């Protein structure tokens, strides 16, 4: 009579999850969820710290997703491996994972692929091809070539899909996963017309401290506010080719106040707390307070 | 013109930081320092992630100390050393190194102490018995019977003490390492004025969960608020007993605001954030607020 | 449609899971429901290998429980919190942790219960009083002095139970964990009668390889088979203290076809395969037969 | 009398071993005596949980190869390093490792062959021109471009060989070493004839996963058995072309009775059992075996 | 009266280190001030052990830089993030970090980089063109297109720098990072000309072993001494173009005794000492003289 | 012709090895051996850096045993077990390991006997009580009661023994294990006559540090040299007990030409070279060189 199956309240809400925990949930679908209905839009936490301790102290928050930062993130590859299972699995399925990974590296990709994540970030995308090559390693064929791995399941054993007679998950692989191009250079806004109508595409992200260093802007050089117009119109060009062709933006928001307006501006997909940098503000914040209220006792 | 040598705005501040860093700070003389100007308390952060890439993530906010918990942090021995070492080094000597370790655990003890651990608390104190033992471990003879280590430093090369003629820092050890018994249970509370009065130690703690379990009182059951007459009873005998005996209190701030009252108390070492729960409500929280302000973008 | 939430047939079957998957699933009802109806007998698997990939694997063919061995079992630490959290999650609940831990060793003991342990098996006990000893530091108070671990949740955010008013899980803890003294001595089978009717213990262990030899019988030495009178003399003596006390039995079947007389013998927890002793097996075995009939081919 | 010398019966049959266990054996001869005499095919087991206590295990089983897969197994640089000299070691030079790779990762195939590899299997090989880039970083001038490292020995104390004045122990890989494409795709099988030519070579395998993937086949989708005749076909190309040439087949034993066929069709280096799938069924076999024994206690 | 502040003698020289230790030291100004003045060639010990507390051990022997070798140190990519730190922060900011880079793998370099390296060695370079593949990664525009990493700071909280308003630390980048080609080939050797003159340069090493086993030359073959005349002809070629454009050499001593010779030669940073050959060699040479010495107790 | 069993000359030399490398050489034969032939004294070095990779240069230059340890070396558990292992493996069997313990940790010991630890030191011994403790868990019934463990070896597969019917290795653990009480304190030494007589050693060590921390004396303190009076009688009391009592002593050489002089005094197995401090000096002296001789270019 209070068993956990007897509790319903206590039970997981993970609406995109797959039928194991080690494959990736439907991040697309997801997304397409987010479109339909903005209050849908994904909220969640940027995670650069290369523990996999961290992922799990994360997952259980419940955020929608955890994405993890191998371009610039330490993570080893067995650590990367476990850390994308421990969101998908302390999360119980309802956090997916999105990893933005070095531009040309083959193995954080299929060790991503290969580990659950729904979502692949590519930095520094300035051409369809760059993006084309991505398809080829992230799907199977027809739309790929992506090798399959024996041993992410066990046949028989432990090899469980929402989709009918898929005993090897390549429907599920093919369905569930995205692939977002990330724009952060001034060749890259230059052609973003182009990469944004690319049919293969699920997603779109700036990187606006790249951007800013390869357009000489001076990256935090606001004087009165009011950034640079160069900027303005990049990020005019970069949303207005995303919301033409549908396609959803990922981005972070540097305060959370700041959400209602990215959603207005097209963003589905938004970290809304990193945790190096919030780790690092909350502790120095919590500091300064504490030595503040101190000064009273001096003498 | 413009070498990190000529730039003394860039210097760091550490008052207390031994000859090496791979040494323990003086935080005997950081207590007595902050017991004579109160506006010294010493605010710090508890650390239970065992990530070293954390420790030098807290360490490079420079808290006045980094509390290392052994006794229920999952730090395995050759990564306690690295984020004792990681802590005074990123904080290039600003923050002191204290260590909770499991009571009877006699390589963690050392491991710490060997890696530069300037405090260890004592979990569980109830008799000046088990203070005793850890003071025969922590110090080196006359005092304890500490082993002394080959391998923390190198002779003739890396053996630098602020203490003359102390090539092999046994008076940088026996002058700057503090013992703090922490009181958390109705046998402790019971024999408080005689731990207390130990000559041997330089401060106390208050377990208030263990301490509530052990009484029977209901944690987290304040009706209509107002904690439990026994746990009031308690931390008066406890805060008196350290108040009578000149030292000083070693504990948690739940709120930064709580900061003035503890130091009235008599804290003089304040815990005011906490990398696990602190990282997780912020993420939660952010997480919570995102959420609630895309409600308005429902239909 | 097609969701995981509208496909049951794919959903987890686990009876005995915790709110969270990061706290102990209910191993004492699982054994009471045992004894009710032997067909229900726990088949697990024994874990010694240390590398959590391997506890994933095996926590995937969905086991009723993973015995970790600590004892013997080259855990680290962190390993070992992470393979508990594994078995757990990568099962999704219906795999219980069973952790053998060294006898005098408090950190194997916190870590694996603050992993989420529901059972500790005891070896070498010899009296009443060391198996108190682990009741006391297992179990929060009124029943023992177990020490709360602060990191293992997060309040308000993480700190489900099945249990009312259970914040802290410390409901959870002492009504699911189970203690198993396991005899393995001659002087542990003279005194097993008073051990067997300790009111706090859930199982009792044989440990055949170490009685053998504190007995002076020659291990593997079964001259024309029928084992030694000395040691049937001693398994009749603790099978019948266990079963007129109504505890089950925990042990290991060689092979998998001695299960039902194993289970007519008051066996209600039977680990039916061994990680390493069986891959080694089953590799050896293989090569054997493949060189075998290859040798055909000679000349 | 019964010193290790002194009982022959003990000793390591170690035929293709280097002279220090830190370099590669004669793989290259092991080959060229299977194909011999085919009653000498190498039996080997497949290496893809990455744990280096694993393969102390597999390695003490005594297999002629360990193949370990860092296309798709989880291992890390360092980890893949003592991975690869535990095989050797843990059985004194009988087991000789082979070592399939990514395809494009440089730093993977210079640990594999810097650590002891006798043997690089190149995935999804689809041109000559593939090859030959393996062929220049696998080999030592005037053959490739191979970088020699310094920290794999010790000038004049670790830098045995079983050639002369081979102090490098350059002979020693360029001679012991070999290169192993491996078929996997429709242009890759189109092309098998001049992939299989190759004086360059020394073995050839199949992919029948990725290629049936490739090729648009049902993966394990034979309604009445029978394989898809498109992949008979492929087959029939593949084994052949490698015969025809002289190259020995590399593959798996899905079953190990189907070594005898194998065998006659050209196989000489056979993985009978898989780490990963061989746990997983046995586990889970013993699991179901052991329930359905105890089915007749219900009730 | 005896704090570290107020004792000078044992402050830490360290002229070339930046505001902060997790960033690149001036090794531009330090190759820079060892030209004008040789006293001041760099002497420096070379690092291929991978083990963080072997890089604390040598970096408190204060060497003017460590030379991490990533294309053979078996390091991963936390490990070598981890090295590079204690490098920096054990010698409090003396010991500047050089690595010498897998030739096409971004991840090494991004990480080497990230964790604050002030100095790239590119193996195997053969043209101008390989070099400014590396200065596009290893500088920020406008120099290169190097993608800015957020987690290496902590915006207001950890972001010092030399330079004035310099909070992404991108001046310290491009300002104290160096880029050194490596020629080790024939067709280096070839294109030394034109690879000496590149106005991106800041350094220039030459690979003998890699050299003359793309020769053809007999290492370790000088059969009455005296190198193969092939060989002083490439050095000569080598050195005279490096010394013509201005740049300085990188190499090795085989012994110490040799580094007038070498500074006269245009050597500018000399490693004089390796951890592996050097640890080797010490043990083995004690254990020789040892073993010699006790010969007389023979009998 | 040319393979390594046809080349005798590069066989190793182990005289001590048992029959599987994974379980301990014969240390006791190899001490008796040296009493018989003190020219046969074994040479060893000391392992303080906890690194698998130091341990296995260190074994390539095949001393006669590597002295792990453990109660200062931060070695982990699993780390100090693969430590254990590959001293024996790389040196292929000619490196005995002999490990110095925490004087109360269980599982350090466990770790180092399984894992094939030839000998264990004890720190701090005072008592004959003591002593025996550590008798009863290292040696198996009838002279202990170490326990057995299953994981270190697989019947039928890898059990081989020196000694007959010894399928669980209990003979080659008995026979071959030694203990080595470390005699390091004033009532150490005032007990020192009892422990030295006790029949159930293999061997004393003295520990110089601690004593004269214990005893007052000023370490490093000899003014004209001439060690204290007080020690001189400590070592005097301690060799004439070993001596006499036929135990041989075990010890370090500051310098390596002390050896005749340590023979002479009854050492039987000395460290001639320690690894922390072995490489910091090597490398600290090499860059004072080499400094030192670049000062003639100055100006
Ligand atoms: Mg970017
Ligand atoms: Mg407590
Ligand atoms: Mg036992
Ligand atoms: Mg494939
Ligand atoms: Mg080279
Ligand atoms: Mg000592």
């Amino acid at each position: 009579a209070k068993s956990y199956s007897e509790q319903p309240e206590l039970h997981a809400k993970a609406p995109y999850r797959s039928a194991m925990l080690t494959y990736p949930g439907n991040l697309r679908q997801a997304l397409k969820d987010a479109m339909a209905d903005p209050s849908k839009t994904l909220m969640g936490v940027a995670h650069g710290i290369p523990s996999t301790f961290v992922t799990k102290v994360l997952a259980a928050t419940k955020p929608d997703f955890v994405w993890i930062d191998v371009e610039h993130g330490m993570f080893n590859r067995l650590e990367l491996h476990d850390a994308i299972h421990a969101a998908q699995h302390h999360s119980e399925g309802r956090s997916l994972v999105i990893v933005r990974v070095p531009k040309h590296d083959e193995v954080s990709l299929s060790t991503a692929l290969d580990a659950g994540a729904a979502g692949i970030v590519i930095p520094h995308v300035e051409t369809v091809e760059e993006v084309r090559e991505f398809v080829k390693e992230m799907y199977y064929g027809p739309i790929g070539r992506r090798s399959f791995s024996p041993w992410t399941f066990s046949p028989g054993i432990a090899d469980a899909s929402l989709f009918p007679n898929d005993p090897y998950n390549v429907a599920t692989s093919n369905n569930h996963v995205c692939i977002i191009p990330q724009i952060e250079s001034v060749k890259g806004v230059e052609n973003v017309d182009a990469i944004a109508a690319m049919p293969e595409i699920h997603g779109l992200m700036f990187g606006p401290g790249d951007y800013m260093i390869d357009a000489g802007l001076d990256l935090n050089g606001a004087l009165s506010g009011v950034p640079h117009p160069t900027f303005v119109e990049a990020m005019t060009k970069f949303s207005t080719a995303a919301q033409r062709n549908g396609v959803p933006i990922f981005g972070g928001a540097l305060s959370v106040d700041m959400v209602p307006s990215l959603i207005e501006q097209g963003y589905r997909a938004i970290a809304v707390q990193f945790d190096v940098w919030g780790l690092s503000r909350l502790v120095h914040g919590s500091l300064a307070q504490a030595r503040a209220s101190a000064k009273q006792f001096a003498g």
